[PDB]
């Protein structure tokens, strides 16, 4: 499957793509403002994620740091990124269908649209100014808006027991972005697409 990753932000981002235990395609790349990078993701990929990283520095070997979304200091991510990270999430070719969503469960750094480029389903978007409106206690000094689990490490925010409800913090993410997951047990906003659809992830779509 192809994913065109497009940076419409006015700032550079370092895109990342991983399924947690491996890179997808090259795993990461710099995207200056306006650039597009198209990756290939193997059919059947389960639990894939794409995200933006901000304020990165990498040496000639591809090792360094980012302020949001850092994946073990690598340009080419093999693992998931450090919160806060707005997440484009997908599982492909799952009994004949693809499943896509956006999640704020690991916080928010960059606004995102995640849409199919082929027929048969809609896209999802979280493009509100979550960083600017972020509750004081969730603001990440390194940049972005943390989720409450990251900040407070409670069973209720992290849904550790698989019993948790919405919270004042989850409701903030949900109010700003109704079409993204705001906590682990949120009413799903997952979209079913035809198996083997192709996609575009756009940072700063509006």
């Amino acid at each position: 499957a192809t994913f065109e990753i497009v940076n419409r932000c006015s700032y550079t981002v370092w895109a990342a793509a991983s399924k947690g235990d491996a890179a997808l395609d090259a795993g990461g790349r710099q995207l200056n403002s306006g650039e597009s990078w198209t990756i290939n993701v193997e059919p059947g990929t389960n639990g894939g994620k794409i995200w933006a990283r901000t304020d990165c520095y990498f040496d000639d070997s591809g090792s360094g740091i980012c302020k949001t979304g850092d994946c073990g200091g690598l340009l080419r991510c093999k693992r998931f990124g450090r919160p806060p990270t707005t997440l484009a999430e997908f599982s492909l070719n799952q009994y004949g269908k693809d499943y896509i969503d956006i999640s704020n469960i690991k916080g928010f750094n960059v606004p995102m649209n995640f849409s199919p480029t082929t027929r048969g389903c809609r896209g999802v978007r979280c493009a509100a100014d979550i960083v600017g409106q972020c509750p004081a206690k969730l603001k990440a000094p390194g940049g972005g808006c943390n989720d409450a689990c990251t900040v407070f490490q409670t069973s209720e925010y992290c849904c550790t027991t698989g019993k948790c409800g919405p919270t004042e913090y989850s409701r903030f993410f949900k109010r700003l972005c109704p079409d993204a997951f705001s906590y682990v047990l949120d009413k799903p906003t997952t979209v079913t697409c035809p198996g083997s659809s192709n996609y575009r992830v756009t940072f700063c779509p509006t």
